[PDB]
């Protein structure tokens, strides 16, 4: 391990970080949103999860046409979700339960609402016209409509500009029309980002930040027309001329120095970017220790799979090997550097783990609940676990498009219908993929109980503020769950037992191999850490599966599984569908 600077212990990397979705994870006021009360009164069961630390997104004030990720104001709390003394409350309580608390940092762009937007768009003169990216219309179109600066899309669909009709120019929004993007061109205009929105959490005792599309925060000059790579769309991804920008390292790194200057109590703090796309030496660049710009990225291969590299929602085949492919991109490229990784299949962003990589089929929901559970108990970095994973929930199913509430869903929707037509071959393939692919399948409220109808997220007569999964009525909820010992739930307390007691090479092992890459069932690897060795044998089928340990002896004791205990004979060399075994040798 002296060649693998990696394995230097802290914190931040054998900490599991759960994730909560605030306005779905517990409201305490029966007005159908979360709040941070809520959270408050479920830190128990996180910690009795196993989690050492919690990141929550959004509660910012906030107008919620991105649910929390246009934010109006850095300094103040959603007053639906609470109070800042509420929230300065709950950093204590998980504090106090010996959890970390990391903060959601939303820096590329803010809401039209925030007033340093309210103050740019104002007059083409104001002190604050160049914190954001104000350009005049290209020309007027044969319909007498202004025409965008550029041809780049949003991330949600249509244009990536909106017109003010009082200056008469266009900004740039990469997402939703009330998400300006901040110009980090302009210094004054960066400085006041970090006394907003990172020097006042920090003077408040965060951890921590995840840090949202950390690599979009450097466009190229001129923010030229991007390449026609997509023949079938009037606008084109802007990827080229955004995403790891020129600037993007010098800025970071002026953050970090930035953060590094204003802790005041020497505390270590961790930062995530969720940087999407980069390549190895782009990750290193971002992660190296020695660098000072962040501690560890999310990277979505993993999380893209089965999706067009062209948009979102048109399905694809995908085969498993892609699948481990893409996992691998999280950390192999941390192999003997002082970088780091995170290892996560949910979040706010994606649909259940079970139904895109396991079977969330009755029969099987279970079991390839737990065989996630077992894989990702076994990878190097820090593990994320987002709020209903650990209870193996799953997509919703047969829900009409009117039904989802996501402004991704809205607005791509209804690019596509102004595109190509409400009854379009490219209508019906987006109407496929959203049943697979939303946002909102890691959105709806957390299942608490079996109560009727709101399983216990909120009280009976509460209306929620988005509809929940029928999968509560199945037994996919808290209480159910706890008293079962063959549930989801029980089984993630058992992995993270396991993982923690392993951490050395779990958590912090070196040296990964695939063991048969190309498998379309089994998804096999070993690792090392000094003079041990980890050895994954994994059944991503429900058709039984052989497997092979290389260099197999006596020495290889089986670990960890989801299998009954009493029931698996750790000699055989077959897996039983679904099944999954972690083998240490010492
Ligand atoms: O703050 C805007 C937007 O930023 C982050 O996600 C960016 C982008 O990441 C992936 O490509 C997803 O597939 C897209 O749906 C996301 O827009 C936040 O994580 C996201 O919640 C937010 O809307
Ligand atoms: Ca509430």
């Amino acid at each position: 391990s002296s060649a693998h600077p990696e394995t230097e212990p802290k914190w931040w990397k054998e900490a599991t970080f759960y994730q909560i979705y605030p306005a779905s994870f517990k409201d305490s006021n029966d007005d159908g949103w979360g709040d941070m009360k809520g959270i408050a009164s479920k830190l128990e069961y996180i910690k009795e999860l196993g989690a050492d630390a919690i990141w929550i997104s959004p509660f910012y004030d906030s107008p919620q046409d991105d649910m929390g990720y246009d934010i109006a104001n850095y300094e103040k709390v959603w007053p639906t979700y609470g109070t800042n003394e509420d929230c300065f409350a709950l950093i204590e309580k998980t504090h106090k339960l010996g959890m970390k608390f990391i903060t959601d940092l939303v820096i590329n762009h803010c809401s039209s609402e925030h007033e340093w937007f309210k103050e740019s768009r104002s007059s083409k003169t104001n002190p604050k016209r160049d914190w954001f990216f104000w350009r005049p219309p290209k020309g007027y179109d044969a319909e007498g409509k202004p025409i965008p600066p550029n041809n780049w899309k949003s991330y949600f669909g249509g244009s990536a500009w909106t017109f003010d009709e009082k200056t008469q120019e266009f900004y740039l929004r990469l997402f939703c029309s009330t998400q300006p993007d901040l110009n980090w061109e302009n210094e004054d205009c960066r400085k006041a980002i970090y006394e907003s929105a990172v020097g006042y959490w920090l003077d408040h005792g965060v951890d921590g930040f995840r840090i949202d599309v950390g690599s979009l925060y450097s466009k190229v000059v001129g923010l030229p027309d991007a390449p026609v790579v997509d023949k079938n769309s009037t606008w084109q991804s802007s990827d080229p001329y955004t995403l790891n920008g020129p600037r993007i390292h010098e800025f970071h790194q002026e953050m970090n120095q930035f953060i590094r200057n204003r802790v005041k109590d020497g505390r270590e703090i961790m930062t995530v970017g969720a940087m999407q796309h980069a390549s190895d030496e782009t990750k290193r660049l971002y992660t190296s220790a020695s660098r000072h710009e962040l501690s560890e990225l999310f990277n979505f291969s993993h999380t893209d799979v089965g999706t067009s590299p062209l948009f979102r929602y048109n399905l694809v085949p995908f085969e498993l090997k892609d699948w481990k492919i893409a996992l691998a991109e999280l950390f192999r490229y941390i192999n003997g550097t002082d970088c780091w990784s995170t290892i996560y299949l949910e979040n706010h962003d994606q649909p259940r783990s079970i139904t895109r990589f396991g079977d969330d089929s009755p029969k099987n929901r279970v079991i390839s609940g737990k065989l996630l559970s077992v894989l990702l108990s076994a990878l190097t970095g820090t593990l994320y676990v987002y709020q209903g994973q650990e209870l193996g929930q799953i997509n919703f199913k047969n829900w009409p498009v009117e039904k989802y509430e996501d402004v991704e869903i809205r607005n791509n929707y209804n690019a596509i219908k102004e595109e190509h037509g409400e009854n379009s071959e490219e209508m019906k393939k987006f109407l496929e993929a959203i049943a697979l692919i939303s946002r909102d399948h890691a959105r709806t409220p957390m299942q608490w109980s079996r109560e009727e109808p709101n399983a216990g997220f909120s009280g009976p007569s509460a209306k929620p503020w988005f509809y929940l999964n029928d999968s509560f009525r199945e037994g996919i909820n808290v209480e159910d769950e706890i008293k079962d010992p063959n549930s989801v739930l029980n089984f993630w307390k058992e992995a993270l037992k396991f993982r923690k007691a392993h951490k050395d090479i779990t958590v912090y092992g070196y040296d990964f191999e695939f063991i048969d890459l190309d498998n379309k069932k089994l998804f096999s690897f070993t690792k090392k850490y000094n003079n041990k060795t980890l050895f994954a044998a994994l059944n991503f089928s429900s058709d039984a599966t052989d497997f092979k340990i290389p260099n197999d002896d006596s020495s290889f004791k089986l670990e960890f599984g989801n299998y009954p205990k009493k029931e698996v004979d750790a000699s055989s060399r077959t897996l039983k569908p679904w099944e999954g075994r972690i083998y240490i040798s010492e």
